[PDB]
């Protein structure tokens, strides 16, 4: 079994681990020992500040495999330590910036490296360039959520997933494809009702395509984010009022972030949409926390994990990867279908 | 020529000492120098700690008036200094407590006090009362707000004593009786004249609560629209826990600071048998005092007057008193006209 590195035990990392623990000789390093208490029994902690970087590409040397768990705002910098360390690289974090921007070194360097590893994006993604492909794709829709099984006042959420990473989604513009162009709209400022089987959410505008607006070409592609109501007007407020500003960021999660922690289950519910000129395709998911893990944590962690073994086969070129190609070829896309399914996510359609 | 001491150099102790500067030797005590200066050119200001009983008592003896212009926390204690001073006194700080516990006490003294001497409460008082008497009130309302008069986005609105409106329970009479009300539970439109408002319950009628015998009596405080609706969720998610609230006001106070002008009004309806009556004022900022000074500021003062004039009787007296006596309301409402305040019914 190959030596694999996880940056960051957090609970998508956590995931990735037990899910890859047979195969592969694993080693996660995270700064938090609490969070490195919880997985000692399934992978060999190390005390790593990604933080770091000349540090972190040493650490990089020993392992032929990193896999990044790490909240966003550390995502880039992880990319390009494993490239200038010349390890190949499946990341899930949530960053900012545009991984493509370290494509030619990346090649030049002769690694490959798979982003935007996760639900959504990732799957999404994915799902979205089996469409492209099997379609002449006019419009996609992507609604997805990630949500409490019983959603509770006042902000009727669960949280599951980075907090910093999250509040983004409601923070910055969410850009769409329109007219056969990107756009740019507020989040907030449009939410509609959607219903979806026997749930009725609101939805909003998100900035989740990603990679697929120069990637995936049609003339309309939207995101659409799943939320219980209650939840957005009350974040719109405290937008209104400054409260998401840097300045005061930390403060106000510290009021929130405990309203959104209580006990429940939470689910998964993805469903997808393509429109071409002569059909339209429709892919859907529903998945709920098992034993161990959170839906979101197995749905991300798994992705990313199965998206690991695809790399570690030396299945893939060099290069900076979007994950909508995996779902463009045949052989990727059914594997990744299949493997999901071998862990209880059904993905139908 | 008769000596009066104000109690507290703040915005209200402020405008009180304007209007009684020529009448009056006015002496003025306050630990801030600040504010001491800014009024020292038609009063004379004084170095006194009000958390001082025994050092009070003694600059009080000075005295044939003392008004009060203190902080709430401070005003229970300044009426106890007056009583032992014999001195008579007119107090319009927002103190928790209730002055009618003292009623005994000064009784004894032989001494006045009139608390409660401001807008609202104050004039809100006194024009609820005359409604009392002039009709058999069953349900009485008061319309109340110190508004901007150009309101900027978000709040609308120009520190923890208004939010102490939202988070504390306001007291009203329903079916003869009294019960606590959450403030933000019944929010509600209204409109004034060309003014467009919503409202939410307020804990204002204090002494009205003993004093008027009604079935139905509320006061409302008056917004803007779109600021409570913000409110409310501020408070739903807990920005105005104690242990968070230094940070929520950081975030917020800000925004709520712009340059406008001021403005006060005020409705006050009472529902009887036979008949309705109605009273309405409306105020603005003026050259040297915000509207909420000039209406709280000169009730004060003009109530002194009377006081000083040994109209009244020994004991505390609820300011509803005022309004409930024909001389003491004409008075008080030709008073309020001279001065440019408006009251029309
Ligand atoms: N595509 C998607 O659906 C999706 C879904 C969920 C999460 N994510 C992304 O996955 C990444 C992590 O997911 P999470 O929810 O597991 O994150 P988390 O915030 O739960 O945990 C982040 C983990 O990184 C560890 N860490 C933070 N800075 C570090 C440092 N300097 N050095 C070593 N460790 C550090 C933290 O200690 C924590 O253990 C985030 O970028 C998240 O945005 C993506
Ligand atoms: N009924 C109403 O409409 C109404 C309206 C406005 C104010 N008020 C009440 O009037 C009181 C003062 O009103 P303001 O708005 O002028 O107050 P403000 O807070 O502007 O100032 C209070 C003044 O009290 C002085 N002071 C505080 N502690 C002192 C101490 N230990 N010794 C000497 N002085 C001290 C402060 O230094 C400040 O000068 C408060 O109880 C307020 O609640 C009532």
């Amino acid at each position: 079994h190959m030596k694999v590195l996880i940056l960051g035990a957090g609970n998508i990392g956590r995931a990735i681990a037990w899910d890859l623990k047979d195969e592969f000789d694993v080693y996660i390093g995270d700064v938090n020992n609490e969070n490195l208490e919880k997985v000692k029994e399934f992978a060999t902690p190390l005390k790593v500040d990604a933080s770091n970087f000349d540090k972190l590409v040493e650490v990089m040397k020993e392992f032929e495999l990193v896999i990044g768990a790490l909240p966003g705002f550390l995502g880039f910098k992880s990319i390009k330590a494993a490239i200038k360390s010349k390890v190949d690289m499946v990341d899930v974090s949530f960053m900012p910036e545009n991984p493509l921007e370290l494509r030619d070194e990346a090649e030049k360097a002769q690694v490959t490296i798979v982003f935007d590893a996760g639900f959504a994006p990732g799957l999404s993604n994915i799902l979205m360039g089996r469409i492209f492909q099997e379609l002449d794709l006019k419009e996609g829709y992507i609604y997805v959520g990630g949500l409490p099984k019983d959603p509770k006042p006042p902000l009727y959420y669960k949280i599951t997933w980075s907090p910093r990473d999250l509040i983004e989604e409601y923070t910055r513009p969410a850009r769409v494809i329109r007219n056969g162009k990107v756009s740019k709209v507020d989040p907030l400022s449009e939410v509609k009702k959607v219903k979806i089987g026997k749930f009725e959410f609101e939805a909003f505008i998100s900035d989740g395509l990603r990679s697929m607006l120069e990637t995936i070409n049609s003339e309309r592609l939207e995101e659409w984010t799943l939320r219980w109501p209650g939840h957005l007007e009350k974040i719109k407020v405290l937008r209104e009022l400054g409260f998401f500003k840097p300045e005061n960021l930390d403060f106000t999660l510290r009021v929130i972030e405990p309203l959104m922690r209580y006990e429940t289950k939470d689910f998964s519910i993805m469903k997808v949409v393509g429109k071409g000129e002569e059909g339209e395709m429709e892919f859907f998911l529903y998945d709920e926390e098992d034993s161990m893990f959170s839906s979101m944590s197995r749905v991300t962690g798994f992705t990313a994990a199965i998206i690991s073994r695809i790399v570690a086969e030396n299945t893939c070129t060099f290069g900076v990867i979007p994950p909508e190609i995996l779902g463009m070829r045949e052989d990727t896309f059914r594997r990744i279908i299949d493997e999901l399914k071998e862990r209880g996510i059904s993905i139908e359609g």
